[PDB]
């Protein structure tokens, strides 16, 4: 059992004390981080740091995202007239405006295409195109300040406003549906694939939080009106909702209480399942689907979380420190490896979770990565037993992996490594690994192959 390894923690002397905004790449290579000290800087998955830069205005970042192709992050700033998209690879600065000296309130890139949305105190929202850096305003859409929004995977932006009014817009600027009456202010909106029994449903349901109290829903398929689905008293002011697997809504509550619902309708009226986790108060949670754990912060600690028979992983719970305060944002990667934290007084953590080990067979005799300095050659020629594994040691590591009846071959981007036990004829005493050649290739290394006595390597075009 691999407890959750804290790799990198950064304080409040690079982050500042407050609400802090970390964003994942889409690729889950590249962390960007920026708190109360202005300074937006991006660390590698273990923590150091590669780009840093420093905003010209002291005002505090309301909004930091990554575009579609993580070479632009943007940047909006506390009620400022501009934003700023700054070029990690780059690291170059250029400003956007925002018409009528208007106050940045949202923005929030497209996360399949180029479209960046920022919206105003005024309601005006500004789609700025990426491949052409044009912008075209929208006026009207919402008559007071915009609260919350959110895009899809097939880029439709859902904007929910002061005026309890949700709108969503389109890649071509079409308002996708029309003003819709809600019974209360609307936020924290999200998309949703439906739990329906027919698999061939698009992701396009909307799920908001009514009035930090209760969950609304909207759906396309057959214009159904939203739904208030309403929590019991004990819950009292929702502090967050996740959805999980398909089609299912998991939300804390202030009390240290969590509800699981099933997104299906009929289902949903009744709260399926209850649980108790605190007794003083929440912090936050967070789902994660690949891994499947749910993580809830609360009292400067994470707790882990099952979400088929629910059971509480006490395994991998963290202890947070306290000066850390209630903790305000978490989040895994996309694929759910590292887990990146930040608080209400500007601490940021990374968290080992997942890292899934890569597993190649030859004949009878498989391997395990294990940890990511070394790898583990394991035996399986006798029944409900395993030999002894053997170490090899490893400075790179590799994204394939390759096993021979005598030599290990590991492969990253356009970097091989062999490996040879004894030398050659009967292996007998198993020995260290050795560097006999590092290979490097112009082209990515697609596929590795390994017999024995020869090896292939596959790229983009030639073998």
């Amino acid at each position: 059992m691999a407890s959750s390894k804290k790799v990198f923690e950064f304080k409040d002397d690079l982050n500042g004390s407050g609400k802090v905004l970390f964003s994942w790449s889409q690729d889950c290579s590249y962390i960007a981080v920026c708190g109360q000290s202005k300074v937006v800087y991006v660390l590698d998955k273990r923590g150091r740091k590669l780009k840093e830069t420093v905003l010209k205005s002291k005002n505090k970042v309301i909004g930091l995202e990554w575009d579609k192709d993580q070479e632009f992050l943007a940047i909006l700033q506390e009620n400022s007239t501009c934003f700023l998209l700054w070029n990690v690879f780059q690291n170059s600065f250029e400003q956007q405006d925002l018409e009528e000296k208007s106050k940045g309130s949202f923005i929030k890139w497209s996360k399949t295409h180029p479209v960046l949305v920022i919206g105003t105190e005024k309601g005006i929202l500004y789609f700025y195109n990426k491949k052409t850096q044009k912008k075209i305003p929208t006026m009207g859409k919402h008559s007071k300040k915009i609260t919350t929004g959110d895009w899809n995977d097939e880029g439709l932006l859902i904007t929910g406003s002061e005026e309890k009014v949700l709108t969503v817009s389109s890649h071509n600027s079409d308002s996708k549906g029309e003003s819709i009456t809600v019974q209360h202010e609307p936020s924290n909106l999200q998309w949703a694939r439906q739990k329906t029994d027919d698999r061939d449903s698009s992701q396009r349901t909307i799920t908001a939080i009514l009035s930090n109290k209760s969950i609304l829903m909207y759906d396309l398929n057959t214009k159904k009106q939203p739904l208030e689905l309403v929590y019991e008293p004990k819950y009292g002011k929702i502090v967050d909702y996740q959805l999980f697997g398909d089609g299912y809504i998991v939300t804390g509550f202030t009390e240290g209480y969590v509800a699981h619902v099933s997104s299906h309708l009929y289902e949903l009226r009744d709260e399926i399942q209850s649980k108790r986790i605190f007794q003083s108060s929440l912090d936050a949670l967070c789902t994660n689907d690949i891994i499947y754990k749910l993580a809830v912060a609360g009292e400067n600690q994470i707790h882990i979380y099952n979400l088929g028979t629910w059971e509480e992983v006490k395994s991998q719970r963290i202890e947070l420190p306290k000066a850390a305060g209630n903790v305000t944002k978490m989040q895994w990667a996309n694929n759910g490896q590292l887990l990146v934290v930040a608080t209400a007084n500007g601490h940021l953590y990374g968290y080992l979770t997942s890292i899934p080990f890569l597993t190649s067979t030859y004949g009878s005799i498989v391997s395990v990565l294990s940890s990511f300095t070394e790898v583990s050659i394991v035996d399986t020629s006798r029944i409900n037993q395993i030999q002894n594994v053997s170490s090899i040691n490893l400075e790179t590591e590799p994204g394939f992996l390759s096993l021979g009846l005598y030599h290990l071959a590991a492969g990253i981007n356009n970097n091989v490594w062999y490996y040879l036990w004894l030398d050659q004829k009967r292996n007998g005493i198993i020995k260290g690994g050795e560097m006999i050649q590092k290979r490097d290739y112009l082209g990515s290394v697609k596929d590795i192959r390994l017999n024995e006595f020869w090896a292939a390597v596959l790229t983009d075009g030639k073998c």
